[PDB]
């Protein structure tokens, strides 16, 4: 049944509180998604302490739920099925030879909206690396997200790695663990291993003067015939 929620465009609503390395921040984010079309279009912006880290760094915390299942695989696709109740969705984020991030959201509808509340904490970074010393250029490269269920939380995990490019031409990789979670008493749709096809876009609003990132995102679940 939570399919259904997702056959036309739906409103989305991202807000994240962070602390990296004790500097405090927080992002607000709008948009809408089309999973019909495995598309989402979100604007975030920083509205509390100075952004301590580049936004590409942040684009997979800040709703796998609007990925495109085509329709063979649509017994495969637990995000949908948690709706309207949600799921918790975590992660670990390792960045080679750097700090990492802790995730824990909770992704849900209110009313017709659906929400991304995220509270994200970050350590062991360094001084004068990549992240905290902001050489990471405003781009994005085009990650295959690989799925397994995981039958004793009822739920699935993920992992997956995204490469950031540095300033200087080298990459910074990014190693993710993720686990999802329901958080109500509905039944869920445990997958097939798999994994979502993912291509993200980053741009600038020219009369938006406050810190921020737009995404343009696309995602197709596939690896299976």
């Amino acid at each position: 049944k939570g399919e259904e929620l997702f056959t036309g465009v739906v409103p989305i609503l991202v807000e994240l509180d962070g602390d990296v390395n004790g500097h405090k921040f927080s992002v607000s984010g709008e948009g809408e998604g089309d999973a019909t079309y495995g598309k989402l279009t979100l604007k975030f912006i920083s509205t509390t302490g100075k952004l301590p880290v580049p936004w590409p760094t942040l684009v997979t915390t800040l709703v796998q739920c609007f990925s495109r299942y085509p329709d063979h695989m649509k017994r495969h696709d637990f995000f949908k099925s948690a709706m309207p109740e949600g799921y918790v969705q975590e992660r670990t984020i390792s960045f080679k030879d750097d700090g990492n991030y802790k995730t824990r959201a909770e992704v849900k509808f209110e009313g017709d909206t659906l929400v991304n509340r995220i509270e994200l904490k970050g350590i062991d970074f360094k001084e004068d690396g990549n992240i905290l010393g902001h050489k990471l250029e405003y781009n994005y490269n085009c990650s295959n997200v690989y799925i397994m269920a995981d039958k004793q939380k009822n739920g699935i995990k993920a992992n997956f790695k995204t490469r950031h490019n540095i300033e200087d031409g080298s990459v910074q990789l990014a190693d993710h663990y993720q686990q999802n979670t329901p958080i109500g008493d509905g039944p869920v749709l445990l997958p097939d291993n798999h994994y979502l096809s993912t291509c993200s876009a980053l741009s600038k609003d020219p009369n938006e003067k406050r810190d921020h990132m737009v995404l343009l995102e696309f995602v197709t679940a596939a690896g299976i015939t």
